[PDB]
C-alpha cells in the first residue's frame, strides 16, 4: 500500500481528501500543528474510512519534529494543504503569512529532497491570478492568465509555486509536482460527519452563512447583479480532484519528472445572492443580510480526466447537515480528552463524555476501554491512571472490551466450518478470553464523538481485526457505541461486529469493568448489597468448563426478601447466570431482544445504586477475588453479559456465537445509576 | 551617533557601503554568516575608517543568535545586503536560495519589529525585471517595468521585495522602507584596500577578468556587436547611493512610514567587449576572450538626489589597483589567525603572519601586542595563550605596546601649554607606563594584513585615543606598522602619532617585549651574552627619576673583549641608556633618523643572535627581576627604545616628548635575529 503524507490533514480539505486517499487504496499519514483545526476530524476519519491515520502535530517548520515522520514511514507522496490561509489577516500579520507557508513549504522539500521522495501535490489558490480583468478575455480564467497577487497570502501561494518549478527545473529528474490551483471549496463530506469547522469567526460566505443560521452569528453581511464573483466547488469533487492528480503523477516514470498546474473548480461561477438563496433553500431559512473569478476547467479536464460532479445545491445541502449534525462543530462542552500515552499521541487518548455533570464516562482507545463512570462526581469503577495500568501482563482485564471470545473456550480449541483451531492456551488447560488476540490490548480508531441532544453523549470506537493477525479465522470489523445520558446517568453499550472476509467467526464480546460503590469508604465491596434475575446458572467442572447442567447458586434473586450481602471475604461467586433457563439460545444479533434487567447492585453507605441490564442470554458475576495487577482480591465486582461458557464447543449453545459470513453480531449492555 | 546595522557588511558591497557610512557619522555593526566573505574586510575597514566596527559571525535565519545584535545595540537603522547571489548556482540549489535569502530577511525583520525598528534599506537587483525586451519601450528599465525574474534568485528577490511592500502596508506608519535594485556593480574603493574577494570561481566578468590578469585563470571566456548588455555601476557610486536612501527615509516623520523602490544604475549600457577593452586599457593586458539591463536612473536622481559620478574606466583602474595590491584577495599563505578571547570574537585574535616560516609573528589587537616571534621555530619572547595572562592586573607589560607616555613621569604630574597635569600614580610615587591609560589594555583596531612581496609580510594597527576618555590631553590617533621579513627574519616596528583635537600632548611609545633566548633549555636568562653602543645612562634618584646627570652603567659594549654574561641573578639592570650622549633631543619624529644598532644579545646554547635597533634616542634595559604575573624573576629582559625618563618633566628632553596640534610623532624599532 503506498503511504500518503497529507500536510494540514486535520484541516477541512485535508480531511476531505484523506476519505478520498484511503477510499482509493492509498494509507494515509497526517502532520498538522493544528494551528486551524483539532485532533477531532482525524479521530472521526478513522471510523468513517475504517483505516488508523497515524498522525503527527508538528509544525512543518520544524526540521527534527518533521524528519520523525520520513523517518517512520516509507512516504510514497505528499499532498500538501498545511498553511495559513485568511486573506484578510494575511494583510494584517503578513511575516507570520510569509515566515509559516514559506518556511513550512521549503522544510518539507528539503526533507522529501534528502529522503528521496519525488511526488508533491500543492495546495495553490486561485488567488494567484489576482483581478483577471486586468486582461481582456480572461474570465473564464486559464492557467495560462498571468499571475499578480495583490495580498499577502496570495503572494505566498506565489512563492510556493515559483519554489516548485525552480525545484523541478533544478532537477527535472526527480520531482513530480502537481499544483492544484482551487477555487472556492464549499459543502461537506454527506455522511455529515466532517466538514468545516473555523476556528474563530468564519471568514467565508458558507461557514459564515452556517454559523448564522445556527445563531452562531446574529447576522450576516453582504459584503452583474451586485454581487462578487466565485467558482463554488464541493470540496469532495475537489477532494477527488487531488486523487485525479496523484493519478497522473503516477503514470510517469520513476525515472521522469514534471512540474504542471490545474485549476481545480466548476467553471460555474456564482452570484453571492445566488448563495444565499441556494443556502436559504437548503437550511429551509431565511438568514439576515476581485470582481469574478471562475475557473476555466478545461485543462483539468482534458489532462486528469477530471471535473466536478456535484451542484452547489448538494454543496448546501452538504453543508447543511455537517452543520446541523455539529452546530458548534468538533468542540463540545461536556468532552474532555487528555493523553494516556507519550505526549501528543493522539491514537491514545482518554475522552470523557459528560464531563463536569453528575454523570461522566471516561473512555480509552486502548481496549475501548470504560476508564472510569463517575456518578454525583464518584467514580464507580477501577481503572488506571494512563494506558501503562492497562498495560500490566497481568492483566485483570480491568474496563475493558472483551473479545473476539469473553470467557473460557475448552483447551483452546474449536471447529468450526469443519475446521479445526487452536486458540492459545492461558488460563488453566483452557483459553480464557481469548488469550493473544484479546481486545483488552488492541487500540481501536476513533473515537467520533456526538452530543445529540440535550444530556446526551455518544462515544464510538471502531475495530478492524484481521485474520492474519490472529488464532481466530476471518476479517472481522468491530463497532462500540457508547451512548452516555446525563439525566438517566446510564451508559449503553452496543457492539457490532461483521467478517469482511472468511466464512465465519466464533464471537461473543463483553465489557469487562468492575465496580466498586463506595470508593470514598473502603477498601473493598463489602458491604454491597445484591440482587440478580435468576439463580440459575451454567454448571461448570473442575476446569471452569460447562457438564451440561444448569444448576441454582445460592443468591439473592429480585424477589428474595434480603439482598446477598458481599463480606469482605465471602461470598466468592465466578459463575454465569443463565437469564431464561429454558431458552434455546440462537440469536448472533439480540440487539432488538428485550432489554432484560439482570443485576441490582446497591451500597448502603454510599446510597448508590446500579442495574446493568442487557439483551443477551446469560452474564458472568464475578467478585473479583482473584484481582491482580495494582489490585486486590475483591477491590471490585465484575458483570459480564453475553453467551455462556464454551458456547462455541457446546452443541446447543454453538450456534448464537458463530458469525457467519454476511451476518452481523449485535449485544448491548446497559449500567444505570440512581 | 546612530547606529546602523549591516547584514553582509563584510561582503562585497556591504564593506564598502560601511566606509561611506562612518564618513558621513554613522556608526556601524556588521551581522555576516561569512559564508561568501572573511572577517578580514572588516578588519581593514577598522583602519580604513579609523573606527570600531562590531561584528557578529551570524546566520539571519538564526533568530537567538540575531536577536543578540538588537540587545547589545540601540539600531536606528538596518540596510541589508546579507544573501546568496549566483544566478548560476541559483538554477542548481534552489532550496537553499529561497530559505537563505527568505528566511534571513523573515527573521531579521520580525526582530526589528520586535525591536521597533524601521527603517531598512534593501539590496534588491535588476533581475526582478526578468527580460524588459518583453515590453516595448522599456529599455532603459524604468522601477515601472513589470517583475518578472526568470531564476531562483530573482525570484527570491522579487520574494522579499513584495514581503517588504506587504509588511509597510500593514502598518504603515511603523516602517520606512527603501528598496534598491542594483544592476552590475564593479570597481573597488580607491585606495586599493578592499575590494570584491570571490570565495571560488567568478561569476562576474569583471572579478573574474582581474583573476586572470593575475595568472589565477588560465583564460576567460566571452559568452549590437554580439555581446550581452549591463549597466556596470561603480561599487563607490553605488555605496553612496545607500546614504542617499538612508537620508530620504530620514526626511520622513517618526510618526509616518514608507515604502519604494529606486534603480541605481549609471542609465550607460556596457557592451561585454567594450568592458573588456576598458579593463585591458586598465590593467595594461590583453586578456585571453538577458539581451539587455541598462537601468533608467530618473527616479534616484531626482528623489534621492543621487547619481553615478564614476566611469567605467574608474571602475577598471580602482578594480586594477585592488587586484595588483591583492592578487589572491585577503587570504594569504603564510598568514593564520585564532581566537585569543571569546569564540567568535573577532577583535580579539592572534594573528601570525610569516606563519610556518623560519619567522613567524603573532600580533593581538590587545595593546597591539606581540604575542610571539618564532626563529627558526623556536619562540623567544615571553607571552601568554591567551588574552586572559595579558590582562592580569599584575601585569608585567609583556609584549606589549606602552603608551602614550613609556617609563616614570614625575610625581604623576606634568604641564603643558601652560596647564598642569595630574596622572594616576601607580609605581612608587610615580606614574609609570601612563599606569591607567596603558595601552597594553587597549585594543586596537585592525590590523590590516598584507604580503606585499616575496618573504615580507605586513600588519598594521590603529588606535583611537581620545581626550574624554583619558588622563592626558587631546585626541590622538595612533597607528603601528609591523613588517616581518622572513629572508632577513627581522621585524620592524613603525609608531606615528597625531592629535586630531586638542593643542598638544606628551607622547612616548614603545614595546615591551620580554626575550629569552634559550627557551627549548632554561628556566632564566642565565648565559645571556650582551654587549650595548655605550655605557652612558640618565643618572636616577631614589624615585627612579633624573637626577640631570649622565652617567656610565658597567656592562659590556660593541668594542670589550668580552660581553656581560647575564647570570640567574646578576647583574641586574633597570636603566636608560643614552645613544649619543651629547645629543640635545629635539625631534618629535625620528623616522627619518639613522636606525642606529643599541643592543646584541647572543646565547651561546641556542646559538641565537638577537639586535635591536632603533632610530630613538635613548633605550631602557631591563634584566625582569621583578618579573611577576605568571613569570619568576629573570624570565626575559627588556629593551625599550624611546625618550629618556620622566622627559616631559625634564628641561632639555621635554620638546622631544610634546606631541603639538599638526606635527607627526614617529618613532622605529627593529629586532633582528641570526
Ligand atoms: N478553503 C479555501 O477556500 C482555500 C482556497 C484555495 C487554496 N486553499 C488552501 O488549501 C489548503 C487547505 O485549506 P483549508 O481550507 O483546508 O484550511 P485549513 O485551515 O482547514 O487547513 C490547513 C491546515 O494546516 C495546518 N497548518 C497550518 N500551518 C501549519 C504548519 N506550519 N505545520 C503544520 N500544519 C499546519 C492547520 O492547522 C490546518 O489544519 C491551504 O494551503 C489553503 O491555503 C484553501
Ligand atoms: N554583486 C552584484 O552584482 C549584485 C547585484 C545586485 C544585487 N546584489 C545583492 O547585493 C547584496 C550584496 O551582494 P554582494 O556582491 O556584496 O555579495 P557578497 O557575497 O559579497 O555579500 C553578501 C554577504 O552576505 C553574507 N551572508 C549570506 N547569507 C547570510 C546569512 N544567512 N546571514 C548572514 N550573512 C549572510 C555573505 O557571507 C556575504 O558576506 C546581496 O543581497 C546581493 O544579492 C548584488
Ligand atoms: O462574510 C462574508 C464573506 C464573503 N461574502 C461575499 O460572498 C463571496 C464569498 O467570499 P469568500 O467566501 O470569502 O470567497 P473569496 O473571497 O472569493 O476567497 C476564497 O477563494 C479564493 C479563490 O477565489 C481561495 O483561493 C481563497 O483561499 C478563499 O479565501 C464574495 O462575493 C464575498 O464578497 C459575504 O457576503 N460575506
Ligand atoms: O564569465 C563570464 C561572465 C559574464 N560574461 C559576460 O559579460 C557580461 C557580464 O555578466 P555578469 O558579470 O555575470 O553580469 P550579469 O549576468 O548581467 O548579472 C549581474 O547583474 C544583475 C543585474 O543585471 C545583478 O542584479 C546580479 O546580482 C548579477 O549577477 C554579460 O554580457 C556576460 O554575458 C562573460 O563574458 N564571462
Ligand atoms: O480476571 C478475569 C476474570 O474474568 C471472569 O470473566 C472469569 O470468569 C474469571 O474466572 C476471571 O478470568
Ligand atoms: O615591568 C615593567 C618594567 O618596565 C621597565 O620599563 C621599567 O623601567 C621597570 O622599572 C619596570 O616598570
Ligand atoms: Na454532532
Ligand atoms: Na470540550
Ligand atoms: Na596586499
Ligand atoms: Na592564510
Amino acid at each position: 500500500s503506498k503511504i500518503v503524507l497529507v500536510t494540514g490533514g486535520a484541516g477541512y480539505i485535508g480531511s476531505h481528501t484523506v476519505v478520498e486517499l484511503i477510499e482509493n487504496g492509498y494509507d494515509c499519514v497526517v502532520a498538522d500543528n493544528l494551528s486551524n483545526s483539532t485532533y477531532d476530524s482525524v479521530a472521526r476519519l478513522e471510523v468513517l474510512t475504517k483505516h488508523h491515520i497515524p498522525f503527527y502535530e508538528v509544525d512543518l517548520c520544524d526540521r527534527k519534529g518533521l524528519e520523525k515522520v520520513f523517518k517512520e514511514y516509507k512516504i510514497d507522496s505528499v499532498i500538501h494543504f498545511a498553511g495559513l490561509k485568511a486573506v484578510g489577516e494575511s494583510t494584517q500579520i503578513p511575516l507570520r503569512y510569509y515566515h509559516n507557508n514559506i518556511l513550512g513549504t521549503v522544510v518539507l522539500l528539503e526533507l522529501m529532497q534528502q529522503y528521496n521522495v519525488s511526488k508533491f501535490v500543492f495546495s495553490s489558490s486561485a488567488t494567484v491570478y489576482g483581478d483577471a480583468t486586468r486582461f481582456p478575455n480572461m474570465i473564464p480564467i486559464p492557467e495560462e492568465c498571468p499571475l499578480g497577487p495583490t495580498n499577502p497570502y496570495g503572494h505566498t501561494k506565489y512563492a510556493i509555486e515559483n519554489i516548485l518549478n525552480d525545484l523541478y527545473n533544478s532537477d527535472k529528474k526527480s520531482w513530480k509536482f502537481a499544483i492544484l490551483r482551487y477555487f472556492n471549496p464549499i459543502g461537506a463530506h454527506p455522511s455529515g460527519l466532517i466538514g468545516e469547522d473555523p476556528l474563530g469567526i468564519p471568514n467565508n460566505l458558507l461557514p459564515y452563512m452556517a454559523q448564522v443560521a445556527v445563531g452562531r452569528r446574529e447576522k450576516l453581511y453582504i459584503f452583474r447583479d451586485g454581487t462578487p464573483i466565485r467558482d463554488y466547488i464541493h470540496v469532495v469533487d475537489l477532494a477527488k480532484g487531488h486523487i485525479a492528480a496523484l493519478q497522473y503523477l503516477e503514470a510517469y516514470n520513476e525515472n521522469e519528472g514534471l512540474c504542471r498546474e490545474w485549476n481545480l473548480g466548476s467553471g460555474k461561477g456564482s452570484t453571492v445572492f445566488e448563495v444565499y438563496h441556494a443556502f436559504c433553500k437548503a437550511s429551509g431559512i431565511d438568514l439576515p443580510y476581485v470582481l469574478n473569478l471562475t475557473a476555466k476547467p478545461d485543462r483539468a479536464k482534458r489532462e486528469l480526466k477530471w471535473q466536478t460532479e456535484l451542484q452547489v445545491e448538494d454543496s448546501c445541502k452538504d453543508l447543511w447537515k455537517w452543520t446541523t449534525e455539529n452546530p458548534f462543530g468538533y468542540q463540545l462542552r461536556g468532552v474532555e480528552a487528555r493523553f494516556s500515552a507519550e505526549d501528543m499521541r493522539y491514537d491514545a487518548r482518554f475522552v470523557t463524555i459528560g464531563a463536569g455533570t453528575r454523570f461522566q464516562a471516561t473512555f480509552a482507545n486502548l481496549g475501548a476501554s470504560i476508564v472510569d463512570l463517575k456518578v454525583n462526581g464518584q467514580s464507580v469503577v477501577l481503572g488506571y491512571e494512563n494506558e501503562e495500568g492497562y498495560l500490566n501482563p497481568d492483566s485483570a482485564y480491568i474496563g475493558a472490551t472483551i473479545g473476539r471470545y469473553a470467557n473460557r473456550i475448552s483447551k483452546g480449541k474449536f471447529s468450526l466450518c469443519n475446521k479445526d483451531y487452536q486458540l492459545t492456551v492461558n488460563n488453566g488447560v483452557n483459553a480464557n478470553h481469548s488469550s493473544i488476540g484479546s481486545f483488552h490490548r488492541k487500540r481501536f480508531l476513533g473515537p467520533i464523538i456526538q452530543n445529540p441532544s440535550k444530556d446526551v453523549f455518544t462515544a464510538e470506537y471502531m475495530l478492524i481485526d484481521n485474520e492474519k493477525d490472529t488464532e481466530f479465522p476471518g476479517d472481522l470489523l468491530v463497532t462500540i457505541q457508547y451512548t452516555v445520558n446525563v439525566a438517566q446517568k446510564s451508559l449503553e453499550i452496543v457492539y457490532k461486529g461483521k467478517l469482511t472476509a472468511g466464512e465465519a467467526t466464533p464471537i461473543n464480546l463483553t465489557n469487562h469493568s468492575y465496580f466498586n460503590l463506595n470508593k470514598p469508604y473502603g477498601d473493598t465491596i463489602e458491604g454491597t448489597e445484591i440482587m440478580v434475575r435468576s439463580k440459575k446458572s451454567v454448571d461448570v467442572d473442575k476446569n471452569m468448563i460447562p457438564t451440561g447442567n444448569i444448576v441454582d447458586r445460592e443468591i439473592a434473586t429480585f424477589n428474595s426478601t434480603k439482598p446477598t450481602v458481599l463480606g469482605p471475604k465471602n461470598p466468592q461467586f465466578d459463575c454465569c447466570f443463565v437469564v431464561d433457563e429454558n431458552a434455546k439460545p440462537s440469536q448472533i444479533n439480540t440487539l432488538n431482544n428485550e432489554l432484560t434487567l439482570i443485576v441490582k447492585a446497591f451500597h448502603p453507605d454510599s446510597n448508590i445504586t446500579l442495574e446493568v441490564l442487557s439483551t443477551e442470554p446469560t452474564y458472568q458475576f464475578y467478585t473479583g477475588d482473584f484481582l491482580s495487577a495494582g489490585y486486590e482480591a475483591r477491590q471490585g465486582f465484575a458483570i459480564e453479559p453475553g453467551r455462556y461458557i464454551d458456547a462455541i464447543n457446546q452443541e446447543n449453545w454453538k450456534d448464537c456465537v458463530t458469525l457467519k459470513n454476511g451476518e452481523t453480531y449485535g449485544s448491548k449492555i446497559v449500567y444505570r445509576f440512581s
